[PDB]
């Protein structure tokens, strides 16, 4: 399914699957629903790239509907921990934890292509069982939402109260609207 | 298949003629609708004679249980309650709701109390509403259980945090029933 | 199994003899068809005497609820509404539609209000038609609830955006009912 | 859901209403529903060919041929068949609402009326698909014209207005010509 | 759902049977055929001279069950009128055409459809052969009788039923499947 | 299933075509397919930012956002991206066919092109239905605007012509402005 | 499992080995995946040598009409003659592609089975949606029948009549019909 | 898992056997199996058009058209194709067993051979059933004719003998003309002398 690229060297042929070829140039793909497997791979790629060169930028491609919040925070905290700037670029769509991570790229280096779609909303979950178990689960997801909104406020310049209102239901943004919101810095226009 | 006794009655309708109502299954809206309609009918037949509510039930819907609860307290006749077999959760709540002095259990009947159960899926704000609602429902149940048993609200809360099984004698000491009915 | 009382009647048919109608389930077309026919029958028997609508319902179909609603408003007799157990969504809409001054709930009954639910699949234009339809239905429900409760249309809108649970006393203060029904006068001897 | 019994003799509630020439179309229209309704119409005509019949309609529609069983029986018999929409009348249901005796087609104020084109399907060879398409197109033309005749609207307007689901209030259905009066409370 | 009762108390269909009307209002299987032919035999016994009325709103079904109805109609003495209301397809339209000559009707918007029989066969080549010969022979029998009852040639019936062929009531009359379209 | 070819100076056949700057869009469009194609585009631009790229399209369409991932990457990079429809291009597939470099959008004579409006759904509260409805309508406005720009047809004509499934022959797709040329076979 | 052959040393699965000698396998139901592979193989072989013949093996029950036309149009586009040989069966779009080989170079082995019929499809929904689907599949059938007429020498009316229902032909009958040029007899 | 054997080349066991011109027909015959076998036959002919090929047959049969893909490719190519039944050869599998080079069709002593008529189906209108019935009947006539030529039995005898499942020992399949020889084991003295 995934194509292979083969390039000529002085000692023969060099074969990569396409994504590993991009990782050679410090490009990481967040191109699926965020689960623990996806997050583990991404944070390992980040750790490896920092070790290769702690000064060159890293590029995080984001085409993702979101997914697990804790998995998203694995990626978020690793981005903040390492030294290199991590650029983010939304191509296609970034929704929920996907758009949260978009907004977490290095300031000035968060991008979207002109027709990319950005969506923000509140976290989702569930709870079954006794009243006290329901209470624990509710308190947890409310605290998780407050943590998300606080960081989003710091990253966008929007107040926490406005974030709360704007994420109560699904909120779709064009690339330009996401820039005006403070989720990205620039809509990347086509090269000449 | 329910036997007939001879006017010809199925056995349960025959018992209803002598003012006996069966709460003998899981409590859902159908069961509750039937029981509260029987209560209203019996009140109309005679506003002074006692009514006898048989309880062999694992509980079920809290709102359906409160339909039965509110109709019992509304009507003029005393409603006796007798636990035979088991009364668990909303069933034991209704056992405690019978006319005071007239709440009974047979010696080997099982009584169980616990907190209400529910669920919620969706957005954080939806989970919050569902949580606030079932917590308020539990506070409502505990307050009434406190009034009917004489136990404090704090003791009810602690004693219902997990499944709490009581013998008939223990249900009497707790105040859920008034007497263990001896042979026969 | 529904008990019989002795002519022999099942218990619900016995209550219908005293002008009591049961709304005790999820509201679908079958349930609404039965209730509106009972209403038509009772009006024909006596166009002056009150009718009693028992409500223990989580709601259900909006159009089916409006079948009941329009039949209640059409006929001459007052239709009392009595919430026992629960009245949610279309169920609480119908609780609020009873004859004014004759809408009741028992002390521990639960009243819940919220916006209608629905769905849509297909082409953008088909989704648009379905969306405009359910929005218009919500406006229709909110307008009538506003008239019946005395609350403004915008307050109803805010208060039904999500599930809103009310105690019987809170439903009275809201205007969904007129009275929390107290226990009957009985002797202490 | 048990149907209550009334005393007058003892009837289930729907049989009691049928004693007063009231017929219930309160479900999806299939052949079973249609056969029952047309038999009730035939029975009521035989009891009295002059006195009105009352057709209650709370239906999402259904089978077109089953709908035409009801339509053709209404038109055949002598008594006027009043129609009243209570709750909803959609698709074939609203077609039958519009088929009641002229001047005696009603809706209650909050009833919902919906009109749209017929639905169907076809699987198989190209020639089989062609046959099914020609058939359902012919059925749509048949429906649109009767609707044009019953409403006073041009066929082309019916065609455009039924291309997609078209929801109407009771008042809009009156102005469209599908009903004669919105029955208001007194 | 429920079939209404009319008042002696009759369900509506039994009331219609009282006036010699038989309902063919569903897909034709053996159960439907057994009921209809029993009604036919009973009605003949009640009166061998008065007409019988067969209502037809059917998509067809089993060919042998259809021929049970066909043969019983031809056997008895009373004329059996047929009236298509709603739809008559395949074996349904075959039985419509089998009504007493001059007494086959359709209401103006009734739908009539004719086509060839449908079936299947699985297994060994020789088993497939037996089933193929059987359904071809069955088609020959239907076409021969349809020719006699419509006045159309066998070759035309064969061509006209090769694929689903929908007819209006007026077209069904011109074809010879019915005698008149019943006007209001 | 997929054959291997080996040159001596081993590829699956599609990787061999990628060596000559040919990308396959040969399936329903989901995020995985889009991620692969946009990465191939980025890689080919880096190999040579002047040589044309060739996008083969045999697709019934699929995800609109995934299609726009491909659309935006095509417009972003320097090389012209030719598009050729072989077999079928429907819905987002025909949108991407129309997005190829002006003058370099092709179809073979019997290829099938279909345009229609986007599909979706919504279930839940009235307010949720409204949000989903407003979103897919805005998505349709976005698709129609770009299709207008790429074809020369008015937005109003695109709207009318995509209300229901609209099948076009390759030649009709050329007259519509979705492609520039039908590539006709050589004489013998 | 597909066996490997070894010819330094180089290993091929048997189908990749045959492709090395300009042989392409159409041995399954025709869907987009099968069509994408075959047209890519055709493009590759043309690039290897634009003059030398290509051999298309056909053992297929047919499948998607658009996928088949992807293969049809690529065959006609490239310079090399594409021989077709039916081995086992060629039905529906399979027999259409069989008839589409370079003229003089369409073959079947003596017991190969050839079947022609009209295209199959479906439609669900509103009357207007059914009409669109019907008009589409009728136009597709006309297009197929037109090309089959040109490739076989039969009139369009005869193709329409002969494909109304499933029509089975022996290899010899396919030759007389004009679907193939020769029955390849054993040596 | 299929074991590997080891210039220094590594082969899975079946590919190693193919190097010595041995082809495995060891499963139900569908189009995939047939496509693989005919490609192996074509490859082996191109390697050497004179040397024998060995077709191992342990198969319950399957698709008739897929079987005829194998049959016609065997008859087309120049090398003799030996057939050896090991385990079982049923229906189309036994048809291919009888199709081996004359004098070179074998079975081991406890191998099972079964012949029967082809199986199929038909659904739909009477005329569609007629078309499917006529087709499978002609296919059976085609099979019976070739089996008659290959075995020496008359077409009418084959018809009768395949009307139902017909199980044959290796010796009975030889007497029938489906194979030429039962390959008997050599004794210990036979193996050393
Ligand atoms: C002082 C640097 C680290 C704070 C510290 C340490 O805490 N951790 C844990 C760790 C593990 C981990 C695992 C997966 C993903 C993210 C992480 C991660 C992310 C953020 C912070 C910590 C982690 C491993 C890391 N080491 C590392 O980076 N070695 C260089 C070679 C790296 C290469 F190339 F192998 F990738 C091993 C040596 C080491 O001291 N540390
Ligand atoms: C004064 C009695 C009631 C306060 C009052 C009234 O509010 N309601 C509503 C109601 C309906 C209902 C429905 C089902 C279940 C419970 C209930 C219920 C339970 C508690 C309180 C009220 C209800 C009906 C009842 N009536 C009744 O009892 N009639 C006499 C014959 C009754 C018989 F025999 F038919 F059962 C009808 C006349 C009437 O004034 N009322
Ligand atoms: C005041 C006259 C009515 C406006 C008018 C008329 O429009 N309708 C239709 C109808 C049918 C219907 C059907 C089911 C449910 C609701 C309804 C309904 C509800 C509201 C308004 C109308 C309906 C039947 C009713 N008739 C009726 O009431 N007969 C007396 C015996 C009644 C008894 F006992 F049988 F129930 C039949 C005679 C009659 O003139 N009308
Ligand atoms: C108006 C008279 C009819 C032109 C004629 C005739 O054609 N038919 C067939 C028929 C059958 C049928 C069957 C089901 C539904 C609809 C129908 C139907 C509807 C419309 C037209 C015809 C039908 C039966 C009817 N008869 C009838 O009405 N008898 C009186 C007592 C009837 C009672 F009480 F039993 F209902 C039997 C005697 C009779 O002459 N005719
Ligand atoms: C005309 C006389 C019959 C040739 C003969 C005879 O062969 N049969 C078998 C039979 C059974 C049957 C069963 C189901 C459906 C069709 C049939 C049927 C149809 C056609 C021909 C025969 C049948 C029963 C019938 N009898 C009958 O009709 N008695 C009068 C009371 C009738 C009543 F009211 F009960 F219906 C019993 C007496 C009797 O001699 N015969
Ligand atoms: C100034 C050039 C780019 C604007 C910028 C940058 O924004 N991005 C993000 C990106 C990532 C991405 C990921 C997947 C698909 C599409 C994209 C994509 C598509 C359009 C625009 C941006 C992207 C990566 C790219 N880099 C790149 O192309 N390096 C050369 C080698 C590339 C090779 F060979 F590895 F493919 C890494 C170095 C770099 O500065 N940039
Ligand atoms: C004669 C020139 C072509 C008309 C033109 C061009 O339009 N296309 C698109 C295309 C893509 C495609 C993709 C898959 C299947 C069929 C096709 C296809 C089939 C028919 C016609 C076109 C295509 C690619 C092709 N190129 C090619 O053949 N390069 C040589 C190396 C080829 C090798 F070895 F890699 F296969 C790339 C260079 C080029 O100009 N063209
Ligand atoms: C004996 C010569 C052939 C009549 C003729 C020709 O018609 N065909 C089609 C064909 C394709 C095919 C495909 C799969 C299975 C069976 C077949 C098959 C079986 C029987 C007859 C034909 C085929 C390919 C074959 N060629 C071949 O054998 N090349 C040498 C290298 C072969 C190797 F090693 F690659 F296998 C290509 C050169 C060639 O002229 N022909
Ligand atoms: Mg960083
Ligand atoms: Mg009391
Ligand atoms: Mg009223
Ligand atoms: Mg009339
Ligand atoms: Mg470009
Ligand atoms: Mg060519």
């Amino acid at each position: 399914l995934i194509p292979t690229v083969i390039e000529t060297t002085n000692r023969g042929e060099r074969a990569y699957d396409i994504y590993s070829r991009l990782l050679k140039d410090r490009i990481i793909m967040l191109g699926s629903q965020i689960d623990d497997n996806v997050a583990n791979s991404i944070v390992s790629q980040l750790l490896f790239l920092q070790a290769q060169d702690s000064e060159k930028d890293i590029y995080l491609y984001i085409n993702s509907p979101g997914g697990s919040v804790t998995a998203g925070f694995a990626i978020y905290d690793t981005i903040q921990h390492i030294k290199p700037d991590v650029q983010t670029i939304c191509i296609g769509m970034a929704a929920s934890m996907g758009s949260f991570l978009l907004a977490a790229g290095a300031k000035g280096k968060r991008f979207a292509l002109p027709n990319a779609e950005v969506m923000i909303h509140q976290p989702l979950g569930g709870a079954q069982g006794q009243a006290t178990e329901i209470e624990i689960a509710a308190n947890h997801i409310l605290k998780t939402r407050e943590k998300l909104n606080r960081i989003l406020s710091e990253r966008t310049g929007q107040s926490i109260e406005k974030i709360q209102k704007d994420t109560d239901r699904d909120n779709f943004l064009t690339a330009e609207e996401a820039k005006e919101y403070g989720l990205i810095d620039e809509v990347m226009v086509p090269e000449t």
